[PDB]
């Protein structure tokens, strides 16, 4: 499923954005 | 699905909307 | 499955939270 | 799907840390 892989892909790079940004 | 394809959706958006707010 | 379900209400959760933290 | 595990996984704790850096 395309609309999964782009939102775990989304995800997984939002996290890591947000604990950047926290940090 | 109803409720993955709703949660790949609001990921999506989510991260957008988070962005564009801390931008 | 179970863990997707639970990661979809929760993703769902989030983006309710945080817009209303936001706001 | 270990991508979709992973972004599960990955969800979780992000609400978990979010919730907590709020708090
Ligand atoms: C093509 C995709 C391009 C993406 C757009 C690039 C534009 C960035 C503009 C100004 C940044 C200046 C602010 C310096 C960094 C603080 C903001 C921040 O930390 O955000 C990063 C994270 O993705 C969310 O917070
Ligand atoms: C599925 C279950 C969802 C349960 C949802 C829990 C609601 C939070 C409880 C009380 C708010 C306390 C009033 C103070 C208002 C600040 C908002 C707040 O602290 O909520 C936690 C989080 O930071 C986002 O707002
Ligand atoms: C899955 C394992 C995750 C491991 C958990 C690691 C927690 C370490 C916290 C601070 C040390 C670094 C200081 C960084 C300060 C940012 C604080 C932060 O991490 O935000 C979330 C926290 O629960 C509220 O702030
Ligand atoms: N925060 C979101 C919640 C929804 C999912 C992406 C991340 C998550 C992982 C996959 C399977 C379901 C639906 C999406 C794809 C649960
Ligand atoms: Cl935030």
């Amino acid at each position: 499923d395309p609309l999964a892989v782009a939102a775990s892909i989304i995800g997984i790079l939002h996290l890591i954005l947000w604990i950047l940004d926290r940090l």
